[PDB]
């Protein structure tokens, strides 16, 4: 009973803070008996675009948008209104797109030094990419070393669109622990639990969580040893991660050939143009080290009675919108905008990590989280009278959307063009919010002793996960609750 | 067969590629940025290159609306929900409502029950595969199952075997027999087994424009307490409106072949065929929240913290979300009851026109009595080659789609192919007269058409020949340089 009425609670909680309602929310639920004029329908669009929301274009979310540039917005605009019904499956009717593509493909197969045999598709995310990579691998290990009962290797740090494979595809997962204070995952460990149903090692390059590049040479010895695939998980380095070096930041183990196709053991890599491309959403890429792997992710059934169907990834049918999207952005931005964009972005990340370790009041009271390289600056709490996710409430409770972690419990900013033009207010507010905190502490010893955020924290805590599950589950309906 | 192989790739791929004095291939990232007047006059190239004219109304079921003033539209919500990622609802609140409301608007169109739940997917693919992992899902929380079996027509979608392939599920393919080519329920009924976890129907199928007895499956699944899942994504919103246009609807006295059914637990639906949305615009259809939520995946234990999505994809465009949101809206229902009347008419009008024009009547025949916009015709007369009248279209500038089982050409009549039907009869006569003629000649005396070789690879014992002719297609699409 009561863990229900618990859960019930904090889902209505949840509908009443995402499904917003009240005087003027008119609920159209049933198609109009008659069509709204374009004034009509552009009226309404503007009033839903000026809906309450937290205010990205006020560089307060975390990794949500990465550039958000009128200019280019409009440019993609106009993409989209030139390529609007185009569907790549059909090439011969719709040919600009299919060349867009091809084009996009290579372009991004060049950022990642891609040997000459080197394919690739694109995907609509980085979750797309991922499944695909894994299927690839189980079909491969089927097709040649006759896998029946398919195993992948992640770091715990890995995304979790990787179980989401392993549970489409019927794979056993392995998940490799990243300790402190390297937080990278444990290369023994991998050795440990290669075996001959190892089908896939998995790479971050960097991780979601800690924006932690992982030991990819390391993991491109044993991928070579045993003779395994390995994929590199990009999504989240994207541009930014290949422009370092240009942009004159060190680039991750350089000196050890690097993250990518340089590395031997490198036979998938996934990169999502949408995050730091700046590509529209539904526009990530999945690249393979030669055409003999890509085909394994391909879809062919020649029976069919509509005809011989086949497909290169997930979906049938495509968006050549989007498509073209993306294409025209990596035109538009070109190598320097993107060497400009991630001097912008890496300086703001080096500036906020910086500010953690060396602002007296943080230096005491917050510790980075590993040594992130890149975009992602995730820090934790080192004083038991700050509560990390108190610090999240608090930010939360100043406009702030950032990202709330587990293990360990720790926040994370994903930095993005406007983001790192609020870092300094980042700064500020993280300061005062601390301060804050340490007062409470204070006003607690004082009287001698409601923390929120409870939920990754108590409920983190909580035995079963069937807790957090349920909650999440309602999350999800209220996504789709108009009535 | 390497040879013929690598030749016939060669020829797809000088057939696909556009090289030629004047392409410029960019294979790396331009070293400065473009400026918006450059990209936009490439775009302006790219859009001109030469192309099958579905503008012209020469494509089947490619296009379906082609509307400047609605591209318009799609456009400038594109403008506007451009960053929009509905996985963000407190970013992107508006995103949120709009594919509910979509949702909801759609769940009312196939008169879905009041604990009816749906999803937005990219497309009619994703929607089955969703549909068949919620089903595998249920199957296995509450049946325990662990071996899980889907039994699907022969003209079922090709999208049932990615699922089954992709989430390791047995398929059986129940034989759809001539004259009806609907499904056959008796051996659909023999299939039944405890493994079995996902009755399929279509409404219509694509190959043939045939709905399946979909009153029958409701039976047999309500009897065997099995999901039914229908395949709508190509009776779209046409199939909805068509009685309302005045054209009769499929088993109306039998309870149609929506959620009425009680049988009828899943739909599969495409706001971007006939509902005129953008591309990458699909909604499935479950008869209750309880179904619905098989197909999420929640991961809790993450160090990122809990994720949860409802489909296959994390993040998603809300750009398109919004866009499909806006065509429903600006069309409405008496411009859905208006299109249907127009493709509807123009299909029953093309297949009159076979059935009744002196030449076509006696040389070719209708596949099934088709109801909806899918119109299939197949040769009655052995002098005329069923493919060699694609081809002789195709050099028409037809882009019509070629089957296999049995062979016939099928058209999917759209706002456009619905403008050009009686341009697309007359050019067919022509090119059945034609063949008439070639035979006349042949016989008179006594080589390989394209399509007589789909037809012939079609033919041969082993599909792996096929197979490759698809690999080579497939690459070639992602071939720059």
């Amino acid at each position: 009973g009561q863990v229900d009425k618990q859960v019930s609670t904090a889902i209505e909680n949840i509908e009443n803070k995402l499904v917003a309602s009240g005087p003027g929310v008119t609920r159209y639920l049933t198609l109009p008996q008659t069509g709204w004029t374009p004034e009509q329908i552009r009226t309404e669009l503007d009033k839903l675009a000026n809906m309450e929301h937290t205010r990205w274009e006020d560089g307060r979310v975390s990794g949500a948008v990465y550039h958000g540039g009128q200019d280019l917005l409009k440019l993609q605009t106009e993409a989209f209104g030139q390529f609007g019904v185009a569907n790549p499956i059909h090439p011969d009717v719709f040919p600009g797109v299919r060349k867009m593509e091809a084009e996009v493909v290579a372009m991004v197969l060049a950022l990642f030094n891609a040997p000459s045999d080197g394919a690739g598709v694109t995907t609509s995310g980085g979750t797309e990419s991922i499944l695909m990579a894994c299927l690839a691998a189980r079909q491969k290990a089927f097709t040649e070393r006759g896998v029946k009962e398919p195993e992948i290797i992640i770091p715990d740090t890995a995304h979790a669109a990787f179980y989401k494979a392993c549970n489409y595809f019927g794979m056993k997962l392995h998940r490799v622990p990243c300790p402190a204070p390297e937080y990278k995952v444990d290369i023994a460990a991998v050795r440990r639990l290669i075996n001959p149903n190892t089908v896939l090692l998995v790479g971050s390059a960097p991780n979601f969580p800690h924006g932690i590049v992982d030991d990819i040479p390391a993991l491109s010895r044993l991928a070579t040893k045993y003779k395994i695939p390995l994929h590199v998980d990009c999504c989240l380095g994207s541009f930014v991660i290949a422009f370092l070096k240009k942009a004159g930041f060190p680039s991750p183990y350089e000196e050890e050939g690097g993250f990518d196709f340089r590395l031997p053991g490198v036979t998938s890599i996934s990169v999502d143009t949408h995050k730091y491309g700046f590509a529209p959403k539904g526009n990530s890429v999945l690249l393979y080290r030669n055409k003999t792997y890509r085909s394994y992710q391909y879809f062919i059934y020649p029976d069919w009675s509509g005809g011989v169907y086949a497909s290169p990834s997930v979906a049938g049918s495509r968006p050549g919108a989007l498509i073209a999207g993306c294409w025209a952005s990596l035109m538009s931005v070109g190598e320097t905008g993107y060497i400009n964009s991630c001097l912008e972005i890496i300086g703001a990340a080096k500036k906020f990590e910086a500010s953690i370790k060396e602002h007296p009041v943080l230096s005491k009271n917050l510790g980075i989280v590993g040594k992130p390289m890149v975009s992602v600056v995730a820090f934790q709490s080192q004083n038991g009278a700050v509560d990390i996710y108190d610090v999240a409430d608090g930010l939360s409770a100043k406009g702030w959307h950032l990202n709330a972690l587990q293990s360990p419990p720790a926040i994370h900013v994903a930095f993005t063009i406007p983001t790192a033009a609020a870092v300094e207010k980042l700064t500020t507010d993280l300061v005062e919010t601390v301060e804050k905190e340490l007062e409470k502490a204070e006003e607690r010893k004082r009287q001698g002793k409601g923390d929120t955020s409870a939920l990754y924290g108590v409920a983190g805590s909580l035995p079963d996960k069937s807790i957090v599950s349920r909650l999440a589950e309602g999350f999800l309906d209220t996504l789709y609750k108009a009535g």
